[PDB]
């Protein structure tokens, strides 16, 4: 089990994908999930769960809503129903309640929908049970699915607010309802941005703009598969207002479907690498603290991932804010740390120019975190080179000629599973000060890089061999300096 991940959730065996449901409750933080509980692959959807207390370490417990003869448990999301609107609990013992999509079977009374649909739980996750009068809403659609569920409160009304897709339409429509049962169409949006793929789980939430609560926008999360800018799967965002009906966007490039390619790298990412897909928000966690997740995969390949008993990682946790830099508001999102100082070992690297060549540092590392502050100055190219062996490596570099930074992982370790996995990402990073931070995560599968304290991230997957351990930094040129480099394991 060379890959599993040491800080990254899996199930211990089976298939996961799409993170579902996530909801703090009384202390406790809920992960469920796509997954297939009778195999390796995609099949039986149904909603996996794990709780923690501290969004690290996770505690796997059984399914919470299986699929049966009639449904498949496709995606969505919960909430605390702290008042009993739903009349699923009591006033005493209120529900926490799920909103998921049933894909339903040939079997069904209503057969090949995606439709909407209830679980509650009245021990705080514990133990489900499906609402007797599922489906709560049908658009009588086959691709109608991935409820995002909030409280809305505004001249409009107060009411839940349910975004959903028709993602072959590449639309999110939105509805309202007083009790999670009766739903009535608000609004719909889109296409625009991205649509180079079916749109799928979305999430919309209000955020202050660099720690101004006076200063608010509303961020509206599209995923897409394929479409991405990397290729294949992944995560874009809109920022703008929303109305209590509708999502007014300030950051459409292109309005309705794309007409080329053109416009891609303006378009919102949440991340710039192959493997961030599906990354949705915490309901209920308090002070309007907004928690993302995804999951660690791309569709083109995630069927073919070499991990053997097991299929899929989510990703680490990201605390998600606004910023504005140069008068532009976007999104900044930096990793909820599972390194800390006092129970992990470290080593420093101090100031020191860096000649042209290769500077091995002295530490193995796969599970580790690495912060670096490089200055690259007239250099051509700086960086690191992650899990390197004797014929294996990931290089992490900065293009002073284009501003660019890439992670290169056609050299990674086993590539050959799928003809899409090898692959080069690259994101433009501007130097703060002349200089480049960059955090970057190593797990056994897997490499997060956070850029300039999370105004840029990118997530890979990776298979290195067990001995590809090596870690380096490197120039290309002469001129730059190394700041300093923290690693710790």
């Amino acid at each position: 089990d060379q890959y599993r991940p040491a800080f990254h959730y899996t199930a211990e065996r089976n298939w996961l994908n799409d993170p579902n449901g996530l909801v703090y409750l009384n202390g406790t933080y809920h992960l469920f999930y796509q997954h297939n509980p009778f195999g390796a692959d995609w099949g039986n959807m149904s909603w996996g769960h794990a709780t923690s207390r501290d969004l690290l370490h996770w505690d796997e417990q059984p399914v919470a809503i299986p699929c049966d003869e009639h449904e498949a448990i496709f995606s969505g999301s919960a909430v605390f129903d702290q008042h009993n609107t739903s009349g699923l609990g009591t006033a005493a013992n209120p529900p926490l309640v799920a909103i998921y999509t049933s894909a339903y079977s040939d079997a069904a009374p209503l057969p090949g929908r995606q439709a909407q649909s209830l679980a509650y739980s009245l021990d705080e996750g514990r133990t489900w049970t499906k609402y007797h009068g599922n489906p709560v809403l049908d658009r009588a659609s086959a691709d109608f699915r991935d409820p995002k569920v909030f409280w809305y409160d505004g001249g409009a009304g107060s009411y839940w607010v349910m975004v959903a897709v028709e993602a072959v339409q590449r639309q999110v429509v939105l509805y309202k309802s007083a009790d999670l049962k009766a739903w009535e169409h608000l609004s719909t949006f889109g296409p625009a941005n991205a649509t180079g793929g079916v749109w799928e789980c979305p999430d919309l939430f209000e955020l202050p703009v660099d720690g101004n609560p006076e200063d608010n926008r509303w961020v509206l999360i599209v995923n897409i598969n394929p479409g991405g800018i990397a290729g294949g799967s992944a995560g874009q965002y809109f920022v703008g207002e929303f109305d209590g009906v509708a999502f007014h966007s300030g950051s459409t490039v292109t309005e309705g479907l794309q007409k080329d390619s053109s416009r891609m790298r303006e378009y919102g990412w949440l991340d710039w690498g192959r493997d961030y897909y599906a990354a949705v928000s915490f309901s209920n966690v308090p002070d309007g603290r907004r928690i993302m997740i995804g999951w660690m995969n791309n569709w083109d390949y995630a069927r073919e991932t070499p991990t053997g008993g097991w299929r899929s990682a989510m990703s680490l946790p990201r605390e998600v804010s606004l910023t504005r830099v140069d008068g532009k508001v976007m999104l900044r999102q930096q990793a909820i740390d599972p390194l800390p100082e006092r129970e992990t070992g470290h080593v420093r690297l101090g100031p020191q120019p860096l000649a042209s060549g290769v500077l091995d540092v002295p530490a193995a590392a796969s599970v580790a975190r690495i912060d670096v502050e490089l200055e690259p100055g007239a250099a051509a190219g700086v960086g690191l080179v992650l899990r390197a062996g004797d014929d294996e490596r990931t290089v992490l570099r900065y293009d002073t000629s284009d501003g660019m930074l890439r992670l290169d992982r056609r050299e990674s370790g086993q590539v050959a599973f799928h003809e899409t996995f090898p692959s080069i990402e690259a994101m433009a990073v501007p130097l703060q000060g002349g200089r480049l931070r960059l955090r970057v995560y190593l797990d056994r599968c897997s490499v997060e890089v956070f850029a300039q304290d999370g105004l840029a991230t990118l997530t890979d997957l990776v298979f290195p061999g067990e001995a590809s351990t090596g870690l380096a930094i490197f120039a290309e040129g002469e001129g730059a300096h190394l700041v300093v480099l923290d690693v710790v394991g």
